[PDB]
DNA sequence: CCGCCGC
RNA sequence: GCGGCGG
C-alpha cells in the first residue's frame, strides 16, 4: 500500500490548492491574549484552522485571501526577473514602476499616438493617459476685461499667446465661451447672446446677438462681417475639426472612429478615434481624440499579461528570433525560450506567479520573529477589504496596495527592498522566509553541517595492551549512562527493580550498586559495540566499532594497533564513543564497521594494522641472530678433525658459540634439536639465548635457525591453525622488521581470510610487547655511540677548509664558487659521518639500543640517530640560504650556544609550516567530498568498454629514454584493477576482467623489464557509463578488504577522504596543496608552458630578446613566442604531438584539452597530482584521483541543437541518452554534437542538477526560483539531498541494491505455500 | 579540523 | 561573535 519517497517535486502553488493544503483562514492579527492563554479566536492560533491545543496540530496550514493580488518577491527580484524575462517587460526596472501600482499599463488597443503609435503593452503617465485616453479638453483662464486672438473653436498652435499673458500648450481646436466684444466691419454684456458664428457673412435684416432687453440688442445692417475678439476665457481641445452644411448624427457624448458619419450623409465623416460634441455656436462637429481603452495597475496588470500570454505563440515567435537573428538578439530569445519551455513543458502554468492567497505556515511550527511579519499583511488586508466597501478614493486605494504590496514582501524575503524594523527597541530586520532558507546556518544548511547526538560521550583515551582489536575498554560508570534505558529493562528481568521508574530512582542517588547492577550492566552489553572516534575525523577509519569490556576508573583503554587508524598518541588525546540503538543499526555497526574487520585502507591496499613501535621492536629482538669472535680458523667446511678440535677450541676460550664458520659455527655443532619443543625448554633452561644460531629437526627439513626465529614460526602458526600456510607466508630468515611484518600482515589477509588475521594480529601484538619488556632494552647517554672517525672526517674537511680559504685568498675562486664548494665539502663530509656511524653500530653493537630502535621498524630515523651519535650538521638562515659554517657537534656531546641558536631558525620555520598546514583543516577534504559526495556503486557489469591503458614505463627526465615506472606507482595503477582485455605476457593466459593482483602486478613488471608489454588495458572510473555511478568491473579490487569491490559503497566519499586526509602534509615551478587545488581546480598555473596545438616537427630561431618555437610540417606553423626568460627544451628539429610541453614547468588544462583531447587532460590531471603525493611518501590508489577527475568533465557544451539551445552547459551522459533515443527509437538523426568541457571541481558541485543540493551552498534565492519555474523533480540520488530528506542514505546499506532484502526459514517458506 | 574555558 | 589552552 504506502510507498517509499523515491521521488520530490516542486511545482507552483494553484490558488485552488493553497485552499487545498489549507484548513481555514485566519481572518484576523490578534497575537496573544492574556486572560487565558488559550487562543484568541480566528487570528492565528485558533485550534480549528489549525488544530487542538491539548493532548499533528503543528502539520495544518491556513490561507489569508489578498483583497488585490500581490506578488512573489521571489519571482521578482532574483538576478533575472523570472516574470521580467518572461513577460519581456523591463527585466529589472519596469516591473518595479508598475507592480506596487504607481506606474499605468496597457491592453487591447490604442489607435492614436502620442508621437509614435500605440503601445501594445507598454505604460504612460496619467496625464497623458487621461490626455488621449479618455480625451484632454484643455483650459486656459484669461485675466478680466482682456481680448483674444483667437476664435469660438477657431484652430490654434501650440504655444502661440492667446493673449499678452496668457500661451496655450496645445494645438487642435480653441474653444472661446463669451464675446465680452465683438468687431464688425460693413459689446456683449453678461446676459446677451451671439446668433452668429465665426465671422459669418452677414445681410441687413438679419439680427446678429440678442439678450434681455428687447431693446437696443445687436441688429444687423449692410453687409457686416464678424470678428470676435473679447472670451472671457479658452478652453483647448485635443479634437479635429469636421465643419458640416447640411444635418447630423446621433449626438452629443456618443464614440466614434475613422470612417462613421457625422453629418450631411455620409459626406463629413471623422478621421480619428473619438468623442462627439455636436456644437451649434459653429455648425461644426468636433470629435475631441479620446475613445476608450483598458487598461489596469501594479501586481493586477502583470497578473493580466501572464494570463493571456500564449506561451506556445512565444515559444514559436522565439524559435524564429532564436535561429534567425544575429547573436545579439538571438542569445536574448534563447535565455527567454527556455522558461518558457519549462512551463509548458512541465505542465503547471505560470499564471500563479501572482501572489492572491498567501499561504499560513502552521501554529505549532514557529513558537517571535515572522509573526509580526503575518500581523502585518494581516491588517493591511484586512484594513484594505474594509477601504473597498467603506468609500473608494483613488488616491487611498493605491496608497494601500503599495503597503500591501510591501508586506507580502517582508514575510518572504525581507531586505530585497527597504528593511522592516519592529517599532523602536532593534533596528534588526525581521527574520522573512527567505532569511530562514538561506545562509551560513539556515534551514538547507541545517540538515547538512550537522548537530549534537544523544547515546554520546567522551573521555580521555589511554592505551589497553591486553585488549584485543577485537575490543574497547570503556568505563563502566560511563556504560552505566551511556546504556541507561537498556539497563532499566534488564533491571525489571531481574528481580533488581520492580518497574522502570523503580530502576531509574535507583541509580538517582546510590552509590555503587554494587555486583547486581553492574552484573546486569555486564549482561546488557554483551555483543553489542559501541563505536569511538578520534579528534579530526579525516578518513572512514576515524570511527571504528569495538565490543565493549568495562573497566575501574575514568580514561578509556584503547586498541594500540588501531593508534595509527586514528592519529591518535597518549598525551592527553580524547575520544568520543557512541551507540548503534537500532538491532540493524548494531548490525551494520559490527559487521563492516567493527574494527578487526577494517583492516586495509581504503587509501592503499596497504595494511593499516601495522604493527608500531613497541611490538616490532620485541619481535626484532628474539628473532635476530649474534655473531661474535673468530679467533682464528674457521674451517669445519671440512675438516671432522674441525668438528673435534674446533669443538673443544671452544670449550676453551678460543672458537664462540658464533663464529664465521661457513657451514655451522661451533653453536650448530655442540646443540641439535629434534623436536621444535625441544629447542625452546633448552633456553628455558639457559643453554641457548633465544637470539643463538642452532640447528632444529622441523616438519621435513633438518634447519639451522636461531631459537627465536623458530619461536615466532610457532606464534604465526598458532594465531592461525593452519601450520603449513603459516610457514609458507613467513621468512625465518631474516629478523622480522616493519616490513617483513607488514607483508606478513598482508599476505596473511589474502591468504586466510579477514578475522584469523585478527587473531595473528592480537598475536603479534602480545608476543612483541613481552619480549619487549623482558629483552631489556633502555636509553643511556652512552649508547649514543660516537664513531671514532668523526675526529678524522672532521679533521680532514677540515684542512680541506682552509684549501679552499687559501685558494680565494690568492684570488682564484669566485665569492660565489668558494660558497658552494664549501657546502659541498660538507654536504659528503656529513654524509660520510652518517655511514660511518652506521658501520660502526653494524660491525661493533649489533645489539645497540638506540640502533637496533632505528633498523627495526620500530623507532628512531637514520637521520636521527646521526644527530645524537653523529652529528647534526647544516641548518639554514632565517631566509633559505643554507649556513656557511655546518654544526660539528652531536647531541651526545653539548651542542653549543651558537651552533644551538644557529639551529633555531630551522626548528622554527618547520613550525610555521606545520601551522598554518594543519589549520588548513583537510580543506581539500572539504572540497574534495563537494565533487565526489554524490559518487555511489551501484550497477551490473556496465557494458560500455571503453578502457584506460596504463603506462608501464615514463618518458623523459634526463632526457627521451625509456624507464620502467617506479615499482610503487606501477602498482598504484595497476593493483586491484579489472582487464579491459585479455593479454598473453610471459606464458600465463590473464583472462578478460580478472581483477589482477599484487602478485599478478608483479609479473606484468617483470614482464616489462623482459619487454613484452608496453602499457596494460584495464577498467577505469574515467570511463564509466553508468551515468551516476559506477560498476564493479570498473573501480576494482580495492575494499576494505581485498576481494572485488561489494555493489551499495561510497566510492564518491572514500576517494574524497583518501584524496583530503594526506592534503594535511603538503605544507619558478609552484607546487604542494596550491598545485592540488590548481589541479583540481582548472587553472593557469604560475610557470605557464605554452603547450604545441598543432603536431609536427619543432624549429627555433636563437637570441634576439625573443626567442621562438615552432612546430611546422604540411603548410603552417604554429607561432609560439617564448620570452627571453622562458625555457624551452624541445629543440630544432624533431615532432611534436598535440598538447606536448614546448616551454618547461607547468601545464593549462583548457589548452592541453583543445590541442591533444579530453583523454589525454584526465590521464595529465591523474597523474600531476599523484605526482605531488608521491614525492611527499603518501601512496593513494589512481582509482580516486580518477573518481574526482571525471566527475571534472562530465558536463558538455552544445553546438548542434535538437531539443534545448546550443549555448547550454548540460550533464554529458544526459546527452548519451538524447543522442542514444533520436537516432534508435525515434528516427530523424538530428545529431546533438556538443563540446568535451573542463569544469573546475568547485563549479562542477556548484552546477550539480539537483536542486536539493544546490539550495545548500551557493545561493538558497536563485537556486529554488530556477528550480521553482521549471517543476523540478529531484531524482532522490546523491548523499547530501538526501541527507536532508532525513532519509536513508541511497549508499551503504541504503544501496537500492540491498535495501529490500528478505528472510525466511524453510518452515515458513513451505508455509507459504501451505497459504496457496 | 574538535574540545573546552569565559565579556 | 572576542581571548586562552589541549590533540
Ligand atoms: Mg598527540
Ligand atoms: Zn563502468
Amino acid at each position: 500500500m504506502k510507498k517509499e519517497v523515491r521521488k520530490v517535486r516542486i511545482a507552483l502553488a494553484s490558488p485552488e490548492k493553497i485552499r487545498s493544503w489549507s484548513y481555514g483562514e485566519v481572518e484576523k492579527p490578534e497575537t496573544i491574549n492574556y486572560r487565558t492563554l488559550k487562543p484568541e479566536r480566528d487570528g492565528l492560533f485558533d485550534e480549528r484552522i489549525f488544530g487542538p491545543i491539548k493532548d499533528v496540530r503543528r502539520y495544518r496550514m491556513g490561507h489569508i485571501e489578498l483583497a488585490t493580488p500581490a506578488a512573489h518577491i521571489w519571482f521578482v527580484k532574483d538576478v533575472p526577473s523570472k516574470i521580467g524575462t518572461l513577460l519581456d517587460l523591463s527585466a529589472t526596472e519596469l516591473e518595479q514602476v508598475l507592480y506596487f501600482s504607481k506606474y499605468i499599463v496597457l491592453d487591447p488597443k490604442g489607435a492614436i499616438l502620442n508621437g509614435v503609435p500605440v503601445e501594445k503593452r507598454q505604460l504612460l503617465t496619467d496625464e497623458e493617459y487621461r490626455e488621449l485616453r479618455y480625451g484632454k479638453q484643455e483650459t486656459y483662464p484669461l485675466p478680466p476685461g482682456v481680448d483674444a486672438l483667437v476664435k469660438d473653436g477657431e484652430e490654434v498652435v501650440k504655444g502661440q499667446e492667446l493673449a499678452p499673458g496668457v500661451v496655450s500648450r496645445l494645438d487642435g481646436v480653441a474653444l472661446y465661451r463669451f464675446p465680452r466684444r465683438v468687431r464688425v466691419e460693413y459689446r456683449v454684456q453678461p446676459h446677451m447672446n451671439v446668433v452668429v458664428p465665426e465671422g459669418a457673412r452677414v445681410e441687413a435684416g438679419d439680427k446678429i446677438v440678442a439678450a434681455i432687453d428687447p431693446e437696443e440688442e445687436v441688429i444687423a445692417e449692410a453687409e457686416g462681417v464678424v470678428h470676435l475678439h473679447e472670451p472671457a476665457s479658452i478652453l483647448v481641445v485635443k479634437a479635429r475639426v469636421y465643419p458640416f452644411e447640411d444635418d447630423v448624427e446621433v449626438s452629443t457624448g456618443d464614440r466614434v472612429a475613422p470612417g462613421d458619419v457625422l453629418a450631411d450623409g455620409g459626406k463629413v465623416k471623422s478621421d480619428v478615434y473619438g468623442r462627439v460634441e455636436v456644437d451649434l455656436v459653429r455648425n461644426v462637429v468636433r470629435v475631441v481624440e479620446s475613445y476608450d481603452i483598458d487598461a489596469r495597475m501594479g501586481a493586477e496588470a502583470i497578473q493580466q499579461l501572464l494570463k493571456e500570454l500564449d506561451l506556445e505563440a512565444l515559444e514559436k515567435e522565439l524559435l524564429e528570433e532564436m535561429k534567425h537573428p544575429s547573436r545579439a538578439r538571438r542569445a536574448k530569445a534563447r535565455k527567454r525560450l527556455e522558461v518558457v519551455r519549462a512551463f509548458l513543458d512541465s505542465g503547471n502554468r505560470p499564471e500563479w506567479m501572482i501572489l492572491e492567497a498567501v499561504p499560513v505556515l502552521p501554529p505549532d511550527l514557529r513558537p517571535s520573529d515572522l509573526n509580526d511579519l503575518y500581523r502585518r499583511l494581516i491588517n493591511r488586508n484586512n484594513r484594505l477589504k474594509k477601504l473597498l466597501a467603506q468609500g473608494a478614493p483613488e488616491i487611498i486605494i493605491r496608497n494601500e496596495k503599495r503597503m500591501l504590496q510591501e508586506a507580502v514582501d517582508a514575510l518572504l524575503d525581507n531586505g530585497r527592498r527597504g528593511a522592516p524594523v519592529t517599532n523602536p527597541g532593534s533596528d534588526r530586520p525581521l527574520r522573512s522566509l527567505t532569511d530562514i532558507l538561506s545562509g551560513k546556518q539556515g534551514r538547507f544548511r541545517q540538515n547538512l553541517l550537522g548537530k549534537r547526538v544523544d547515546y554520546s560521550g567522551r573521555s580521555v583515551i589511554v592505551v589497553g595492551p591486553q585488549l584485543k582489536l577485537h575490543q574497547c575498554g570503556l568505563p563502566k560508570r560511563m556504560a552505566l549512562e551511556l546504556f541507561k534505558p537498556f539497563l532499566l529493562k534488564k533491571m525489571e528481568e531481574k528481580g533488581i527493580a520492580p518497574n522502570v521508574k523503580a530502576a531509574r530512582r535507583m541509580l538517582e542517588r546510590q552509590r555503587d550498586i554494587k555486583d547486581e547492577v553492574w552484573d546486569a550492566l555486564e549482561e546488557v552489553i554483551h555483543g553489542k559495540v559501541v563505536l569511538l572516534n578520534r579528534a579530526p575525523t579525516l578518513h572512514r577509519l576515524g570511527i571504528q566499532a569495538f565490543q565493549p569490556v568495562l573497566v575501574e576508573g575514568q580514561s578509556i583503554q584503547l586498541h594500540p594497533l588501531v593508534c595509527e587508524a586514528f592519529n591518535a598518541d597518549f598525551d592527553g588525546d580524547q575520544m568520543a564513543v557512541h551507540v548503534p540503538l537500532s538491532s540493524f543499526a548494531q548490525a551494520e555497526a559490527r559487521i563492516q564497521m567493527l574494527s578487526a574487520h577494517n583492516l586495509l585502507s581504503p587509501a592503499s591496499g596497504e595494511p593499516l594494522a601495522k604493527p608500531s613501535r613497541d611490538i616490532i621492536l620485541g619481535l626484532y629482538y628474539i628473532t635476530q641472530v649474534r655473531k661474535e669472535k673468530k679467533g682464528a680458523g674457521l674451517e669445519f667446511a671440512t675438516p671432522e678433525e674441525a668438528l673435534a678440535a674446533h669443538e673443544r677450541g671452544e670449550v676453551a676460550l678460543n672458537a664462540p658459540i658464533k663464529v664465521a664458520g661457513r657451514e655451522t659455527s661451533v653453536g650448530r655443532l655442540k646443540y641439535v634439536f629434534a623436536n621444535p619443543d625441544e629447542a625452546l625448554l633448552a633456553v628455558a633452561h639457559g643453554i641457548v639465548d633465544l637470539q643463538d644460531v642452532v640447528t632444529v629437526r622441523y616438519m621435513g627439513k633438518r634447519l639451522e635457525t636461531s631459537p627465536g626465529r623458530i619461536l615466532f614460526a610457532r606464534i604465526v602458526a598458532e594465531a592461525v591453525e593452519d601450520e603449513k600456510v603459516a610457514w609458507e607466508l613467513i621468512q625465518l630468515d631474516v629478523p622480522q622488521e616493519k616490513n617483513s611484518l607488514k607483508d606478513l600482515v598482508y599476505q596473511a589477509f589474502l591468504r586466510l581470510g579477514m578475522e584469523k588475521t585478527a587473531r595473528l594480529l592480537d598475536a603479534l601484538k602480545y608476543y612483541g610487547f613481552t619480549f619487549s619488556t623482558t629483552s631489556g632494552i633502555t636509553i643511556g647517554i652512552d649508547d649514543a655511540v660516537i664513531p671514532e672517525e668523526k675526529k678524522q672526517y672532521l679533521e680532514e674537511a677540515d684542512r680541506k677548509l682552509l684549501q679552499i680559504e687559501q685558494a680565494y685568498e690568492m684570488g682564484f675562486l669566485t665569492d660565489r664558487e668558494r660558497y658552494d664548494q664549501i657546502l659541498q665539502l660538507w654536504t659528503e663530509t656529513t654524509e660520510k659521518v652518517t655511514q660511518a656511524v652506521f658501520k660502526n653500530f653494524e660491525e661493533n653493537y649489533p645489539f645497540n639500543p638506540l640502533y637496533v630502535m632505528a633498523q627495526s621498524g620500530a623507532r628512531g630515523n637514520p637521520q636521527q640517530i646521526r644527530q645524537l651519535c653523529g652529528l647534526r650538521g647544516l641548518m639554514q638562515k632565517p631566509s633559505g640560504e643554507t649556513f656557511e659554517v655546518p654544526v660539528r657537534s652531536s647531541f651526545r656531546e653539548g651542542l653549543t650556544v651558537l651552533e644551538y641558536f644557529i639551529s633555531s631558525h630551522g626548528a622554527r620555520k618547520g613550525g610555521a609550516d606545520t601551522a598554518l598546514r594543519t589549520a588548513d583543516s583537510g580543506y581539500l577534504t572539504r572540497k574534495l567530498v563537494d565533487v565526489t559526495h554524490e559518487i555511489v556503486v551501484r550497477e551490473a557489469d556496465c557494458g560500455t568498454t571503453n578502457y584506460i591503458s596504463v603506462p608501464l614505463f615514463q618518458p623523459d627526465e634526463v632526457t627521451r629514454s625509456l624507464r620502467l615506472r617506479k615499482r610503487a606507482d606501477i602498482e598504484a595503477g595497476l593493483y586491484g584493477r579489472v582487464l579491459a582485455r585479455e593479454v598473453e605476457v610471459l606464458g600465463v593466459r590473464l583472462e578478460e576482467g580478472r581483477y589482477l593482483s599484487m602478485d599478478d602486478v608483479h609479473l606484468l613488471i617483470k614482464a616489462a623489464e623482459a619487454g613484452e608489454i608496453q602499457e596494460v588495458p584495464v577498467r577505469s572510473p574515467l570511463t564509466c557509463q553508468t551515468r551516476y555511478g559506477v560498476c564493479q568491473k570498473c573501480y576494482g579490487y580495492d575494499l576494505s578488504m581485498a576481494r572485488p569491490v561489494s555493489i551499495g559503497e561510497a566510492v564518491g566519499i572514500v576517494a574524497a577522504q583518501s584524496i583530503g586526509e594526506p592534503g594535511t602534509q603538503l605544507t619558478d615551478i609552484t607546487q604542494g596543496l596550491p598545485r592540488v587545488i590548481e589541479l583540481f581546480e582548472a587553472r593557469r598555473p604560475k610557470a605557464k608552458a605554452v603547450i604545441s596545438e598543432i603536431d609536427g616537427v619543432v624549429r627555433i630561431e636563437e637570441t634576439e630578446e625573443k626567442l621562438s618555437v615552432f612546430v611546422e610540417s604540411e603548410g603552417f606553423s604554429k607561432e609560439y613566442k617564448l620570452p627571453k626568460e622562458a625555457r624551452l627544451l624541445v629543440k630544432d628539429g624533431d615532432y611534436v604531438e598535440a598538447g606536448q610541453p614546448l616551454t618547461r614547468g607547468a601545464i593549462d588544462p583548457h589548452q592541453l584539452l583543445e590541442a591533444k583531447g579530453p583523454e589525454a587532460v584526465e590521464r595529465y590531471l591523474v597523474e600531476e597530482i599523484q605526482k605531488v603525493y608521491r614525492a611527499q611518501g603518501v601512496k593513494l590508489h589512481d582509482k580516486h584521483i580518477e573518481i574526482v577527475v571525471r566527475q571534472m568533465m562530465k558536463y558538455v557544451e552544445v553546438t548542434d541543437p535538437g531539443d534545448s539551445r546550443l549555448l547550454e552547459g548540460q550533464v554529458l551522459e544526459k546527452w548519451d541518452v538524447e543522442a542514444l533515443n533520436e537516432r534508435l527509437i525515434a528516427e530523424g538523426k538530428t545529431p546533438v554534437a556538443w563540446k568535451p568541457l573542463l569544469m573546475g571541481v568547485t563549479k562542477s558541485a556548484l552546477s550539480t542538477k539537483s536542486w536539493l543540493s544546490a539550495a545548500s551552498f551557493q545561493n538558497t534565492t536563485h537556486v529554488l526560483t530556477e528550480a521553482a519555474i521549471a517543476g523540478k523533480k529531484d531524482e532522490l540520488i546523491g548523499l547530501k539531498e538526501n541527507v536532508i530528506l532525513g532519509r536513508l542514505i541511497p549508499a551503504g546499506t541504503g544501496s537500492d541494491f540491498v535495501r529490500f532484502t528478505q528472510v525466511v526459514d524453510q518452515k515458513t517458506l513451505k508455509a507459504i505455500e501451505e497459504a496457496r
